[PDB]
């Protein structure tokens, strides 16, 4: 289906509401990495299962968070191209699951949100690299840590001075540890967006201080649920302070290369100087390297989600065609 449009009235209102109760997982419901679907799926906004089509997931993170149009078109395009089925238009947010329906043929893995390298990366705040054995599941002792950043830069709360810290200590953490740590392209650029959502999306849109106080925090993060009386952000936003996160501790994209305390930079890498590069490269090499010779059907498939890719895409960049046009 078509990219919904933005919210016609973008006001705060009450999303924990009689229509949206939060609900415990029955078996076989689908929780990833992502707390924002999580919560969204949790609250009857996307299907409580974790299985949605792109157009669902832009009207739930649109209609529960106030999520901005832009972003979620282009971060909803980019995970259906490397983790959704682009043939039954279905991804899921977690493991993979036949719900998805019959998978195209590697090297397309059609993993879900879990999968690792596609979407999902290292160093992210609650959930654990690929290397240590779960990407997806919460993290008490990680999420004791995000606590104790809180404590000392944030009085208590989550803010974009936490969020500065944090994510330069979760790649020292990943550099230390994790001999097959990756910080380049995709990654490097949605690892920092992702440290300012729950400062922007997470705090009730009556106060929208970007102060986010840690009953909340673990609600959303660990139980997939809102506050009660939970309203949405008065406005449509995403990654706004992602600035001050970077500018806290500013890192060159690069990666551990098959040891720890090995990080070499990638001069192939985007950085935040190359934006249009990001998107040139997850199109010509990710998207590519996982469907090399489309069959006709998929081929129409990949060209529709790509176009739906590029509308995400800020101004200024050139769209590419790596199946034509
Ligand atoms: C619009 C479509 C969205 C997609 C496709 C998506 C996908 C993802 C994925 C795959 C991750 C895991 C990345 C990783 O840490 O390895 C992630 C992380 C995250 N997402 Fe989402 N997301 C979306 C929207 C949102 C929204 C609306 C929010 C908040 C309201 C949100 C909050 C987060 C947070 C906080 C993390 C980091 C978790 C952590 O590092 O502990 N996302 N997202
Ligand atoms: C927008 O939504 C808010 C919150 O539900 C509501 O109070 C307001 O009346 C709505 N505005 C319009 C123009 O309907
Ligand atoms: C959580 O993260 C900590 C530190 O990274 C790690 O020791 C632990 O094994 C992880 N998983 C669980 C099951 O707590
Ligand atoms: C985070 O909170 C601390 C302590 O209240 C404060 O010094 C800092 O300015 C805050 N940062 C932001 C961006 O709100
Ligand atoms: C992607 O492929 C297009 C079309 O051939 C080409 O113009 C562009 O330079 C490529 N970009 C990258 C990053 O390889
Ligand atoms: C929606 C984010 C756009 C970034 C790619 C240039
Ligand atoms: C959600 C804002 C853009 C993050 C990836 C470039
Ligand atoms: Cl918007
Ligand atoms: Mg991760």
């Amino acid at each position: 289906g078509l990219p919904p449009g933005p919210l016609e009235n973008s006001s705060a209102k009450l999303v924990n509401d009689e229509a949206h109760p939060w609900k415990p997982l029955r078996p076989g419901d689908i929780r990833g990495p992502c707390p924002g679907l999580n919560t969204l799926a949790s609250h009857g906004y996307l299907p409580r299962n974790g299985v949605a089509t792109p157009a669902q997931i832009i009207n739930a993170v649109q209609e529960g968070f106030n999520f901005d149009n832009q972003a979620a078109i282009f971060l909803t395009y980019a995970a259906h191209l490397v983790d959704g089925n682009l043939i039954t238009d279905l991804l899921s947010i977690g493991r993979k699951t036949r719900l998805t329906g019959p998978d195209p043929p590697p090297p397309a893995s059609v993993g879900g949100l879990n999968e690792h390298g596609t979407f999902e990366g290292d160093a992210s705040m609650t959930r654990g690299d690929a290397f240590f054995g779960n990407n997806h599941d919460f993290n008490e002792t990680l999420f004791e840590q995000l606590v104790d950043y809180s404590n000392r830069f944030g009085g208590g709360k989550y803010n974009l001075t936490v969020a500065g810290e944090l994510r330069f200590k979760r790649i020292q953490d990943s550099i230390a540890t994790n001999p097959n740590f990756s910080f380049v392209d995709f990654r490097f650029f949605t690892a920092y967006g992702e440290t300012t959502f729950p400062a922007n999306l997470f705090v009730d849109g009556r106060r929208d201080d970007g102060q986010l106080d840690m009953d909340a925090a673990r609600s959303f993060f660990q139980f997939s649920r809102m506050p009660d009386d939970f309203f949405r952000a008065p406005s449509p936003r995403s990654g706004t302070g992602v600035e001050v996160v970077v500018q806290a501790h500013p890192m060159q994209p690069g990666r551990n290369v098959g040891k720890i305390n090995s990080y070499t930079v990638d001069p192939t890498s985007s950085d935040f100087s190359t934006p249009c590069l990001m998107y040139e490269k997850f199109v010509n090499i990710t998207v590519k390297s996982l469907y090399p010779n489309p069959t006709v059907q998929l081929r129409k498939a990949l060209n529709t989600n790509l176009d739906f890719l590029f509308q995400g895409v800020a101004a200024g960049c050139t769209q590419v065609f790596p199946y034509g046009r």
